[PDB]
């Protein structure tokens, strides 16, 4: 007689190139119990459980038992992994997918094609190049002799204060200063961020 599938709401799975990544889908069901979670794509019929790419990762604690998916405290789906440098993006790239979900009586969530499911059942999984998941900080100010023309010290100077203002951009992150201090900061995917000079350097003349 229970006839409903459980519900799920996942959100907008943004993910970045090097970067590792950890979001929670909450599913629930009228039973009050989720016997099983599947995460995949939408091709490939009933039974499958194929997922791509293969880096995206699902895990569910407390499967299989009573009361584990009720609105007071929904059951949990972790979605997790590491995102390798050579993921192709534009700005990015999408990945649409399901998360099917099963009740005691063999109810499971329907996969339906359309946006207007994103963030429940169905979600985007956006791969985005390193730089996005940064917003550099153009907070500090470096006082050098001639805008024009940044000696090495100077521009050296320039990047030791941009790195102490950015502690969360990656250790192994380059910040580069030019002659006219603009700064770049190559990301290990090799994306980038500038920072216009005006934004940290000033002179005296
Ligand atoms: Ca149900
Ligand atoms: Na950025």
């Amino acid at each position: 007689n229970d006839t409903e599938a459980p519900q799920v709401k996942s959100g907008d799975y943004v993910v970045y190139r090097g970067e590792s990544f950890e979001y929670y889908a909450e599913i629930t069901d009228n039973s009050g119990q989720v016997n099983r979670v599947v995460i995949r794509n939408v091709e490939g019929g009933a039974n499958s459980t194929y997922l791509s790419p293969n880096w995206v990762k699902y895990s569910t604690e407390n499967l299989g038992r009573p009361g584990n998916a009720t609105v007071q405290n929904p059951l949990r789906t972790r979605i997790f992994g590491e995102v390798p440098l050579n993921e192709i993006v534009n700005e990015k790239s999408y990945y649409t997918r399901y998360i099917v979900a099963w009740d005691p009586s063999g109810n499971a969530t329907q996969m339906v094609d359309n946006a207007n499911r994103n963030g429940l059942e169905r979600f985007v999984l956006t791969v985005k190049s390193q730089n996005e998941k940064y917003d550099p900080a153009e907070s500090s100010v470096t006082y050098v002799n001639n805008l024009s023309n940044l000696s090495t010290s100077e521009r050296e100077a320039v990047a030791a204060a941009v790195r102490a203002a950015n502690p969360n951009i990656p250790p192994t992150a380059k910040i580069t200063v030019s002659q006219n201090g603009t700064v770049t900061i190559t990301y290990p995917d090799k994306s980038t961020d500038t920072i216009p000079a005006n934004r940290v350097v000033k002179d005296l003349q």
